[PDB]
């Protein structure tokens, strides 16, 4: 739970913080998971899965942020109000 | 950034402890984000596909996970080392 | 070339105006063709095609559409020019 909750005052970290998570809470340890710098091979599988939706969803993301990125039309310094009041 | 960085001390913040991001930073807030308590309209959108990708990819995980909470076969208290010394 | 030509004048046609084409050109006409309002078997197939990246297009098009539903900010009546002049 190392990254959820952090190590000292929420502050440390693996992956969360650039460090590869080496599975050392794990019974395994450290046997299955030598190489450390390699990829799991797990990871190959699911790395190399293919997000066709991929691109579609991030470029749908960021129309819908423009628009969060854009105040409403009635915020202005005009001697008539259009707050609709 | 709050999730990322928490409120204070990484202590608190917003959907990582369970409260919905209300966008108080988007120069859109409020109006284009209430009804609050509503799903965003372009939300169940990413949901319905990763659907067909989820179980299997969360039982793959379960398998190697699995396998990581084995110890190695070397570590016992017989009368003989086998850890390949 | 009914549809992309019309019947008359560019007029009348058939599916491009509500009526089923019944293959009346083809060789294997009307034979091969009934019962008319039976739908086509071949055709069921990419009917019900699971092709779930429609929802997503929809919506990546729905999104495009509003902004060019609006103008750009330097069209108005206030005693200030901002067009970039
Ligand atoms: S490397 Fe260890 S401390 Fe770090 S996240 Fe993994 S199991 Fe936790
Ligand atoms: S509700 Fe506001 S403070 Fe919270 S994550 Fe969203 S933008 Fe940040
Ligand atoms: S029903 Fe006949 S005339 Fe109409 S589109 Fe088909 S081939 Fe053309």
């Amino acid at each position: 739970n190392v990254p959820k909750r952090g190590w000292i005052a929420g502050v440390g970290g693996c992956p969360n913080v650039g460090g590869i998570c080496i599975g050392c809470t794990m019974p395994g340890f450290p046997d299955k998971f030598m190489p450390f710098m390699d990829a799991p091979p797990g990871a190959v599988l699911s790395s190399n899965l293919i997000k066709s939706y991929g691109p579609l969803i991030r470029s749908l993301r960021k129309l819908t942020k423009d628009t969060l990125n854009d105040e409403p039309k009635w915020r202005h310094n005009q001697p008539v109000l259009t707050t609709g009041y």
